[PDB]
C-alpha cells in the first residue's frame, strides 16, 4: 500500500557528507577502497578559508568529505562574508560532532524540487530546523533539518557542477577508478527508540512505511516513488547476545547513521575489486557465512542464480535473500573507522522491472533466519 | 667538530606518533601510499578503552597512528586503572592538539639507555616535563618532555614487541607491503624563533650543532654518533616570496613538526612505487625541477651517478646535492593532509662509509641555488 503522501516533491538521493578530522586522508582511503573518482574540491586552493571539502563520485553516488581548518584563518569573516562554500558549516559543530561521534555521516542529502519550500513545509510539519535555506550564486538552494542524533537531512534544489564554489578537479589528480558502484540505495539510522523517531521523520516528510516480507526492531520510510529509502533501527534489550544497535549507541554517543547501502551494477566485480584491496588500504568485510548457508542457497534462489553465480557468491561471501517481488544480493563491510559504528553495505537488486522499483527484494531481513539456521553446521 | 656532549646515552630513532581524528583511515592511507606493513594494534579488541593506536613498519621505520575514543568508554577509569596502553595519552590534549593543528606529529620518539634517567637529566637541564617516566609491565619505560609547540620528545628504554598492551597483527590483516623505505633519517621542526628553540633543545639534550656545507634560517642538532638528527627552521620575514615557514606557523597555529625524512635503500624503486599510487590513494609529490636542473646535474655529480641514474632522476623528479663527505638524493611530498603543514621527504645517502655516518651529504641546502639558477630556463 503506497499512499504517495510526500509533502513536497522529492527527487533522488544527491550526496552523503562525512565530517572528518582530516578530509584528505579519509577521502583518499575511500577512493582506493571503494573505487570512486576525485570529482570536485573546495579548499584553500579555491578560496575556502573555513573548511576543506572533497567530493568522490562513482556513477550517481556522491560521497563528500569535509573537515575544518583552523578557526584563525577565517577569524575576520562573518556569515555574510564567509568563504565556506557550504554555509551551514560551523567549526564548533563539526569539532563537537567529530569529537562526540568520531568519523561518520553528518548529512543525508536528497534532491528536491524546491529546497526553500521543502524546508518551510518540513518545519511547519514538526521538523527541527538546522540551517535555513540559503541560495548559492542564484543557482542552487540548500536547507537542512535534523534527522536523528546529530545527522541532518539536507535539501538541495537546482534552477536548471556539484555546488557553487567547488572546482572540478584537474584530471591528472583524477584517476578513473570504478569498481561498479553506481548509486546510493538506502541510508540507515540507529536510534534508542524507533517509534518516536518514526513518528518525527514521517511527520515532516510525509514518507510512508515500506512493507517488509535477534537484536533490533526496524522500519523503512520511503518517498512517493520509493527511490529515497530511510530504514531506522532500535535495539531490543534483554537478549542473549547484546544488541549491536545498543553497542552502536554507546560508541557513537547516541543516535546516528548506521550504514550506507551502495548499489553496484555488478556486485561480483565490485566485491572482487574491494576484497583484493582490503589489506592494502581498502575495506574489510564481515566474516563469511558458512558453506552450509551456501549449500542451502540452491533451494531458495536456484531459480534466479546459476550454480556458477551461487559458487561465486560463496567465494565473495555474498548473502542472498528474496522478496515476493525480487532477489537481493548483499554484503557488509567491517566498520569504516576506529569506532564500531558506521559501515557500508554493497547490494545489487534483481527483478521488479517496469526501470527497477525501489526496495526490490527488500533489505535482507530473511537472512537472520537463514544465518542462524546455518550455524547448525557447527554440528556438521 | 663533534664534542660528543650527549647528557645521556641516546640510541636511535624509535618511532613517530601521529595524533589523528581517525587512526584507522590515516593508517590505511599511509600504508598504501608509503608501502608500510600493519604491525601492531592497541584498540578496543585489545582492551584499550581510551584510544585506538595502529603501528605501521617498514624496515626500522615505525609510524604510530593514534586517535581517542569517546571519553564515556573510560569514564570509570583513573590513571592507576587506565586501559590506555600509552599512559601519556589524554583525551583533552589529543582533541585540543588535533583541533588546533590538524593531522600531525605528536611525538618524536628516540630509544635511550634509561628513559627515567634521561627524563630526570633533561628536566634538570631545562626541559619542560610533559609526562613523567612510567614503567610498562616491568619491561619498558617511557617518558616525555616538550620539544617545540605541542610536539614532545619521547624517551623509550627496554630492559632487554613494540610496547606492552600492543598485539601483533594477524598476518591476514598484515599484507607485506614494502617500497624500500628502511628508517627515519631526520625530523624537522618549524618555530617562530630559531635561537631560543636551539638554546632550549641543545640545553637539555646536550646535542651538538651539525655542520652545514630564500625564506628561512635553520640549524641541525645531533646526538653523539649523529644518528638522531633534529633540524629546526625559522622564517625570514620581509622577502619577495612569503616564507613557507611563516605559512606553516599560520596554518599549524604555531610551532610544530614540518617534515619527516625517510631513508630508502633504493630511492628509485621507492619513488616509482609511490608515484604509481599518487592518484589512487597515495601521496603527491612537489612539482619536478626543470630539465635544465637535470642538464646541469652531469657537471656536479656525474662523478657519482651514471647517465642512466641521472635520467632516472629526471623521470622521478629526484633532487641531488652533495657535501664534501657524500651525495644526497632527495624528494618532497605535497602536504600529507588538509593543511599546508606536515609533509614527507624521501632520501638516500651515498658515501661516508666507515656502516654509513649520519647526515652524509647534508640536507640539500645546496639545492636552493641549483633550483633558482635553473628557473633561468624560463628564458630558454
Ligand atoms: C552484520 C551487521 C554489522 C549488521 C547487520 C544488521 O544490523 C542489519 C543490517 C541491515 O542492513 C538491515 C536492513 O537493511 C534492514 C533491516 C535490518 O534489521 C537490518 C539489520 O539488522
Ligand atoms: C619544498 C618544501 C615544501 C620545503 C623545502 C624547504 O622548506 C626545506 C626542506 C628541507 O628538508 C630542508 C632541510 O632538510 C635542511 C635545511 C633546509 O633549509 C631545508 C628546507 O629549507
Ligand atoms: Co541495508
Ligand atoms: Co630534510
Amino acid at each position: 500500500k503506497n499512499p504517495k503522501s510526500d509533502k513536497f516533491k522529492v527527487k533522488r538521493f544527491h550526496h552523503i557528507e562525512f565530517w572528518c578530522g582530516d578530509a584528505t586522508n579519509v577521502a583518499r582511503r575511500f577512493s582506493w577502497g571503494l573505487g570512486m573518482r576525485f570529482s570536485a574540491k573546495s579548499d584553500l586552493s579555491t578560496g575556502n578559508m573555513v573548511h576543506a571539502s572533497y567530493l568522490l563520485t562513482s556513477g550517481d553516488l556522491r560521497f563528500l568529505f569535509t573537515a575544518p581548518y583552523s578557526p584563525s584563518l577565517s577569524a575576520g569573516e562573518i556569515k555574510p562574508t564567509t568563504t565556506a562554500s557550504i554555509p551551514s558549516f560551523d567549526h564548533g559543530s563539526c569539532r563537537s560532532f567529530f569529537s562526540s561521534h568520531g568519523l561518520g555521516v553528518r548529512a543525508v542529502a536528497i534532491e528536491v524540487e524546491d529546497a526553500e519550500s521543502a524546508f518551510s513545509i518540513s518545519v511547519a510539519n514538526g521538523a527541527i530546523p538546522s540551517s535555513p535555506p540559503i541560495v548559492l550564486n542564484e543557482a542552487v538552494t540548500i536547507a537542512e533539518v535534523k534527522l536523528y542524533g546529530d545527522v541532518v537531512l539536507r535539501y538541495v534544489s537546482y534552477k536548471a557542477e556539484f555546488l557553487p564554489g567547488f572546482e572540478r578537479v584537474e584530471d591528472a589528480s583524477s584517476f578513473p577508478l570504478d569498481y561498479g558502484i553506481r548509486r546510493l540505495d538506502h541510508a540507515v539510522g540507529n536510534v534508542p527508540e524507533l517509534g518516536p523517531a518514526l513518528t518525527y521523520v514521517a511527520g515532516f516528510t510525509g514518507f510512508h512505511q515500506f512493507a517488509e516480507f535477534s537484536g533490533l526492531n526496524s522500519a523503512v520510510l520511503a518517498s512517493n516513488d520509493e527511490m529515497v529509502l530511510l530504514p531506522i533501527n532500535e535495539p531490543v534489550h534483554g537478549t542473549k547476545r547484546k544488541s549491536q544497535i545498543q553497542t552502536y549507541l554507546e560508541h557513537n554517543e547516541g543516535a546516528g547513521l548506521q550504514h550506507l547501502a551502495l548499489m553496484s551494477e555488478d556486485i561480483f566485480r565490485t566485491l572482487r575489486e574491494m576484497r583484493k584491496r582490503s589489506s592494502i588500504g581498502g575495506f574489510d568485510f564481515m566474516p563469511s557465512p558458512p558453506p552450509t548457508y551456501y549449500q542451502n542457497l540452491k533451494k531458495r534462489v536456484g531459480d534466479v542464480l546459476s550454480d556458477d553465480q551461487i559458487k561465486e557468491c560463496e567465494e565473495l561471501g555474498i548473502l542472498v535473500d528474496r522478496d515476493d517481488q525480487g532477489t537481493l544480493l548483499q554484503i557488509f563491510t567491517k566498520p569504516l573507522g576506529d569506532r564500531p559504528t558506521i559501515f557500508i553495505e554493497i547490494i545489487q537488486r534483481v527483478g521488479c522491472m517496469m526501470y527497477q522499483s525501489g526496495g526490490c527484494g527488500g533489505f535482507g531481513k530473511g537472512n537472520f533466519s537463514e544465518l542462524f539456521k546455518s550455524i547448525e553446521e557447527y554440528e556438521k
